């Protein structure tokens, strides 16, 4: 009954700006934020999330498996809980996930394996881990907030985490092409077949929508009407 | 309907041997060997296990978190596969688990932590994941019982050489004494304060297996059978 839509995009591309605006326009809409975004700050998960992230910055090749695995759990935990304990007696139910378990694996984990930050056994253990848990949160559509690396880079400054001032354009750039293929070009191979058929919607967020978000919202309601 | 009984011991207790002995004595009686033993011998799980098992040996403070999470994840899946594809239509089906999710954590992973092969953050993550893989997926796995095969750490080392796996040949001693200690701390004194409420209610057949039992096991099985009727 509840619709499940993933908001997807690059770092600082506006996913969080979009979801904060969407939550407020309808009684019947709620968002599940990125737990990785909360770790950039505190309870068990917050400290654990705190440390693993920082360790990742110093030495990705040592910490990527651990962080990719714990990120995904934290997200799966956090989404499941919204289903089974929210949008409780609203009429036209929609949940907006900030990124997904397909992001975790097929953008993020993948990229780390391609940067040799995960060795083969870690990558293959992570996929088996990910494959088995899944078929036991499944999406009704995906919204792609599409931005260039340059836009994202500035935005990283705008909010001003220091580790991202660090984050370089070449890192943005490869995260950027991994989105086009799954989502825009539609040709990244994946182990979850229905996501070749999952309805997708793409929005340009280069322009500052902070004070001009009706054109985007209109396309979102439009999008939801066909599902 | 299928009762689940964990065989817990230290390394080279004779578990594999004994579960294998029990398994031939009844058609109501099936076994789930431990994923790790299998790796210590193929599938994508073996291929992964042999690799991470081999690295675990080679640099344990890099690979302990990885190893533990995969070994436990893999146990759950075997115990599920068995507890779906075995023993329907048995009048009194019994499933004997070669080790359990609880030895994965409170004995091996805990030990790896305490021996500094995992930092706090890894051990806190593991523990979080553990509660959660078990809650979400591992509900059908609560144990009706545990059979503790208790041998002395020395009996155990004596036993390690005979099995004679190349990789295992260099396993130290003081390890065993720490494991036994946790195995005794866990399965005799019950000082170990599990987070799993129901482990305090599950009874424990403690069996002394310091005497060789491979051709002379009838009293061992008799004890199981009376324990089994008490469940
Ligand atoms: C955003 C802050 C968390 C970090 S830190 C990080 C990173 C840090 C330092 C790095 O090199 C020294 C690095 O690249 C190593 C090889 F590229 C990645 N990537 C990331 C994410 C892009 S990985 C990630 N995985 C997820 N599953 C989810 C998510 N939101 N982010
Ligand atoms: C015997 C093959 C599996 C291995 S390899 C291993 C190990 C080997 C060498 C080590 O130091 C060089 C080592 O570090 C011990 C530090 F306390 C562990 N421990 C073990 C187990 C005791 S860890 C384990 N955890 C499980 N959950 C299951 C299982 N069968 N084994
Ligand atoms: O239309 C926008 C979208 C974002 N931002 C700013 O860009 C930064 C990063 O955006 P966000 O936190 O949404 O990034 P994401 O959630 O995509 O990582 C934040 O400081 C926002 O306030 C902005 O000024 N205008
Ligand atoms: O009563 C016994 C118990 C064990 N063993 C031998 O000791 C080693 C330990 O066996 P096992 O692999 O069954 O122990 P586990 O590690 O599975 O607890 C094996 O070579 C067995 O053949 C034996 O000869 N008599």
């Amino acid at each position: 009954r509840i619709k499940k839509i993933s908001i997807e995009g690059n770092i600082a591309a506006g996913k969080s700006t979009f979801v904060n605006i969407l939550k407020q326009l309808s009684e019947d809409w709620e968002v599940v934020p990125e737990p990785v975004a909360r770790w950039s700050n505190l309870t068990m998960e917050q400290k654990n999330g705190g440390n693993v992230l920082q360790m990742m910055y110093e030495k990705p090749e040592r910490w990527s498996f651990t962080f990719q695995t714990y990120a995904c759990l934290s997200r799966i935990r956090a989404q499941l809980a919204s289903l089974n304990g929210k949008l409780k007696d609203a009429e036209k139910p929609v949940l907006f996930f900030e990124r997904s378990v397909y992001s975790d694996r097929y953008i993020f984990a993948s990229n780390l394996y391609e940067s040799e930050s995960m060795n083969e056994t870690e990558w293959t253990i992570y996929q088996d881990w990910h494959d088995w848990m899944n078929n036991q949160l499944e999406l009704d559509g995906i919204i792609y907030l599409q931005a260039t690396p340059e836009t994202c880079l500035h935005r990283i400054y705008l909010r001003g985490r220091n580790e991202e001032q660090g984050i370089p354009l070449e890192y943005l750039e490869k995260l950027h092409y991994k989105h086009e293929s799954w989502l825009l070009h539609r040709t990244l191979k994946t182990n979850f077949d229905y996501l070749q058929e999952v309805p997708i919607l793409t929005l340009d967020v280069n322009e500052d929508f902070k004070d001009k978000y009706e054109s985007l919202v209109e396309k979102v309601k439009e999008f939801l009407s066909t599902l």
